[PDB]
C-alpha cells in the first residue's frame, strides 16, 4: 500500500520510425545484447527503447552497451 517515491524515469533508447516494422527490427538488435526491447507506437512514429530502470546508472550502463552493440543508445529521464 503506497510505496517507492515515483519520479522520473531512466530508460534507454536506440531510435524511432514511423514504421513498425523498422522499428522491430531495431529491438531486435539490443536484444541480442540482451536488453529489454520495447516499441512504442506515438502519434505518428514508432520508438525503441532498450533498457528501463529506476536508476540512471542502468540506462548509462545500457546505453553505453549499444552504443558498443553497434547501436546508438541514449538515456532519457521520463516523468
Amino acid at each position: 500500500l503506497k510505496k517507492t517515491s515515483s519520479s522520473g524515469l531512466y530508460k534507454v533508447q536506440i531510435g524511432a520510425f514511423k514504421v513498425k516494422a523498422n522499428a522491430d527490427s531495431l529491438a531486435s538488435n539490443a536484444e541480442a545484447k540482451g536488453f529489454d526491447s520495447i516499441v512504442l507506437l506515438k502519434d505518428g512514429l514508432y520508438k525503441v527503447q532498450i533498457g528501463a530502470f529506476s536508476s540512471k546508472d542502468n540506462a548509462d550502463t545500457l546505453a553505453a552497451r549499444a552504443k558498443n552493440a553497434g547501436f546508438d543508445a541514449i538515456v532519457i529521464l521520463e516523468s
